[PDB]
């Protein structure tokens, strides 16, 4: 079962240590009751602490939400390589948890399109950089969270 795809931007300013992230649209996502109601949960990450949280407002009865929703994080230079940005699609439930549809990470010890998207932010300083990313299941992305490079 696919659980979706998202679509976000990521912007750094070196200068200031000031990290943007953008949350674009969504895609495809998984519909989670017998349609979902999703928003998104952006966690800052330094080695298992959480820095920094923010979400976006919640689009009811859609599997294929439009935010364009912009955050930003304060992230030395220093410490840029050194954290993860992580991206969680959820389902509002008013009456009970929020279950989790998917979710990804961007940052130095993702692999893949993620690495890609993060390292090509960091390589073009100042400008924001779209990309699409595979939506994976909590508990794997999680477990990857914790392997350093
Ligand atoms: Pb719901």
């Amino acid at each position: 079962e696919k659980l979706g795809d998202i679509s976000f931007s990521l912007r750094y300013v070196p200068t200031a240590g000031k990290l943007t992230v953008v949350i674009l649209e969504a895609k495809n996502l998984k519909k989670m009751d017998v349609l979902s109601d999703p928003y998104v949960k952006i966690h800052l990450m330094q080695n298992g602490k959480r820095l920094k949280k923010k979400k976006t407002t919640i689009k009811k009865n859609t599997l294929n939400p439009y935010y364009n929703e912009s955050f930003s994080f304060e992230v030395p230079f220093e410490q840029i390589q050194k954290v993860q940005v992580v991206v969680t699609v959820l389902d509002y439930d008013k009456i009970g948890k929020n279950d989790a549809i998917g979710k990804v990470f961007v940052g130095y010890n993702s692999t893949g399109a993620e690495l890609r998207h993060w390292s090509d932010m960091l390589a073009n300083p100042r400008r924001p950089i779209a990309q699409w990313h595979t939506l994976q299941v909590e508990e794997e992305v999680d477990a990857m969270l914790a392997v350093k490079k």
